[PDB]
């Protein structure tokens, strides 16, 4: 198992526009394309990011792109923030995958604000970490995936992501 394919289960694949959890026009595998409430707005942005005039729908190898863009992201993200960095340095790399899924999800900005779990990831005091991370707007909207997630950074191993 490995950062993509645990992405790939977490979000699914799309290949037309649709909207996110939140609302919001998304595509892929769970590519944000806008906030705004304008489907036209949306594949706008689409037709930007992928290059050609695409109606609203994409291939799987393009939605293959644009994931692999958002990861790249999602991990520069962490290396350039002064408050992830420290921690995704100090974690082994099954719980990094959690912190990486934690910030394709919420954005660098969103996860640098979870500063009392954040200390206790850190600290490797699990338990406590998870019991932090789960009072949180995260867990009570999509509560499976936060505990998929929250499990991982638990335990160190895959097991909420075998047999999916
Ligand atoms: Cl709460
Ligand atoms: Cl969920």
């Amino acid at each position: 198992m490995n950062i993509f394919e645990m992405l790939r289960i977490d979000e699914g694949l799309r290949l037309k526009i649709y909207k996110d959890t939140e609302g919001y026009y998304t595509i892929g595998i769970g590519h944000l394309l806008t906030k705004s409430p304008s489907l036209n707005a949306a594949k706008s942005e689409l037709d930007k990011a992928i290059g050609r005039n695409c109606n609203g729908v994409i291939t799987k190898d393009e939605a293959e792109k644009l994931f692999n863009q958002d990861v790249d992201a999602a991990v520069r993200g962490i290396l350039r923030n002064a408050k992830l960095k420290p921690v995704y340095d100090s974690l082994d790399a099954v719980r990094g995958c959690a912190l990486i899924n934690m910030v394709f999800q919420m954005g660098e900005t969103g996860v640098a604000g979870f500063t009392n779990s954040l200390r206790m990831l850190q600290q490797k005091r699990w338990d406590e970490a998870a019991v932090n991370l789960a009072k949180s707007r995260w867990y009570n909207q999509t509560p499976n995936r936060a505990k998929r997630v929250i499990t991982t950074f638990r335990t160190g191993t895959w097991d909420a992501y075998k047999n999916l």
